[PDB]
């Protein structure tokens, strides 16, 4: 069948607004959080998070953007680099069946949802609320927010799987390729920041607590005193191309995606089994003759969490783990955006010959015995790489990605 | 070239809890709508809703129960009901990672997204938020509540698209199959009732507010006076299974789905441009020879929605129009669980052989003269239906389903 490859991206995220600040970002292991008075003055105990730090006034046209919620803009800004990027025009991807698009947010718009019902409450009613709070809040806001705009004629919605959420969509953007339904599908997704949203993951015990004096400090994955992770906000885009068609026309052609895995734990709601995670992995490296050079890990900064997924690797891989690094030490955990941002944060990899390190990490936990965790910024020549996305309910997703020939 | 049948269905809606209550209803004719006092309080114009005639309380494992938005209870109970119906054992498909699940809602659960934040602002703060908000908020709640007590091993995720979101979710399942991933995937999904949610849809002009003292008359498809949708809630599950793996076991087989469209407008943000429906309905028909006999309609008793859907059913069709009904005047519009349920409704018919009636059309508009819109029950052996689903964000979904040899 067909092959996928990814010929252009487009990023906003806690470390930079575009691909260029993202690298930099990784190389120097510049963290993207900062102290939250709005998640403070909410009540929450986690007081730091990882923000978009970007004026998007005027960037989209009003009559587009009135329809959005964060998690939209985000994608769409990320949508917008990702097409210049892959050297498109409107002639060659717009009203044409073949170009899809596949892009959800893990929660949709809980701060738009949240506005409905107290605009609802207030005197005014339904005028208050207005007529575009559906498309803001609504599972599905991200596809359907770009859909319309960029003319998407293809496939059309939005895959939800919690902090797994953009990874399976890069993957179904895969199958449609393989299956011959679509030549190009943009794949990504976006979260809002808010404390709306982040209060049911602090409620949760879920987000750290103790380092709201130090806030580049918080996420600190892997490392013995890690107390929960650090919530984000972003987006991310890349353009999923089938083979011929990139090769066609000229394309910049970032790698191939060779392996998608995409499994369930069917254990615990929260925390992860370690077996659904090992499957994921084992069916992503299924048939690439090839080794992992770098994997790009989900753990989170959690207790559990990070414990079980090293394990994990350790079952897949033994003796012969690749190079470890968790970008969340530096980025926070965007939720839906995560698994697009951390494949594209493992592309600048493969692309630029370097590993990013895993900061914070000031006392390595005794469960990363036999494993490779770079935490320094290191130069190498990779050529196949892996990203690992886990979310509630037992939902995995793992993407290899590779050099093309 | 795997092929995809349906082996088992479970729905839980305004119109049964059932499919033998939902067969009744869909051959008398019988209305599941009914006058709202939590939407009429909330200060809303539309006081009328297709509501879930059923106390969820203890049928659900409290440990299981505690972490689902009401979305997740009427997929879970449909798929309970799916898994039985297909005679799928605990040991057939638990732990076993040929086996999925794809199911989804359109808006996740906006009452415990306010609820949290109601709760946040208060005098407890984090302590009345309660550590379930995450899994009952999330656009994922669908998938991830029922994978987990399902013990799922294979495919788990939550495909969302507004009104197309569990058509979606059943072709994506379709997909699965032939790219020979999996053997079964359960698909489907559900969507809460609640003025939370339902205020959008007035506050944007969608929801029907002239017939609020004739509940069961508000939702009247290709009715010259119709005035928007009635919101509903509810669940539904099918079980997609490759053929091979359906025949060996002895399953009983309703359809194969023979077709699966998908596509985009990318035209107007609430409108549709019928346009992208054309182009869905010819890929659901591609290689599919034998003609449509029954069509469920999208038709969710708007102005400009149900004649656009018309002219793209005219378009497709010409001169081989199919007998058409909308089950929507009949049920509301569930939005997230309307494809799976009117998937379930069209396999009935065909199932039954009998297309159920397009009620409350009392002046049919002008747009649809010369269609098949089928307005009182009729039996009728039907082979191949249709099912469209065309939500916002110009997102549309089509399934062909088509009745197997013996
Ligand atoms: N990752
Ligand atoms: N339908």
């Amino acid at each position: 069948m067909k092959r996928a490859v990814i010929t252009g991206l487009g990023i906003v995220s806690s470390i930079g607004n575009n691909q260029q600040e993202v690298l930099a970002s990784l190389r120097e292991g510049r963290s993207g959080i900062t102290f939250s008075q709005e998640l403070k003055d909410s009540g929450m105990r986690s007081h730091v998070w990882g923000n978009v730090k970007l004026d998007t006034t005027g960037l989209i046209d009003r009559k587009v953007v009135r329809f959005m919620s964060d998690a939209s803009i985000y994608a769409f800004l990320s949508m917008e680099q990702a097409i210049a990027d892959a050297g498109l025009s409107p002639e060659a991807y717009q009203n044409n069946p073949r170009v899809g698009l596949i892009a959800g947010s893990g929660g949709g718009s809980p701060r738009f949802q949240v506005f409905g019902a107290d605009a609802m409450r207030g005197p005014r009613g339904l005028k208050a609320v207005g007529p575009y709070v559906v498309t803001k809040a609504m599972a599905s806001g991200v596809s359907a927010c770009l859909a319309t705009p960029f003319k998407i004629h293809g496939v059309n919605y939005s895959i939800s799987s919690a902090c797994a959420t953009s990874a399976h969509c890069i993957g179904n953007a895969v199958e449609q390729i393989q299956l011959g339904k679509q030549d190009i599908v943009f794949a990504g997704g976006g979260e809002e920041l808010c404390w709306e949203m982040a209060c049911e993951f602090d409620a949760m015990g879920a987000l750290s607590t103790k380092y709201n004096d130090t806030p580049e400090k918080a996420s600190r994955t892997y490392d013995a005193h890690r107390d929960g992770f650090v919530i984000a906000g972003g987006g991310g885009m890349v353009v999923v191309e089938e083979l011929e068609h990139a090769l066609a026309r000229g394309a910049h052609i970032y790698a191939e995606i060779v392996g998608y895995g995409a499994t369930s734990d069917g254990a615990d709601m929260v925390a992860p089994s370690g077996e659904g995670a090992v499957r994921c992995m084992k069916m992503a490296m299924h048939g690439v003759d090839t080794p992992i050079d770098y994997l790009n890990s989900h753990g989170t900064s959690t207790p559990v969490g990070d414990v079980k997924e090293l394990a994990a690797i350790r079952e897949v891989f033994g003796d012969k783990s690749p190079a470890i690094s968790a970008t969340r030490a530096m980025t926070g955990h965007s939720l839906g955006a995560a698994g697009v941002q951390e494949a594209i944060y493992s592309l600048l990899m493969l692309e630029h010959g370097f590993i990013a390190p895993s900061i914070n990490i000031e006392e390595l936990d005794e469960q990363a015995a036999g494993l490779n965790i770079v935490t320094e910024t290191t130069d190498r020549e990779l050529t196949t790489v892996m990203s690992n996305s886990f979310g509630f309910g037992g939902t995995n997703a793992t993407l290899v990605m590779r050099k093309l020939k």
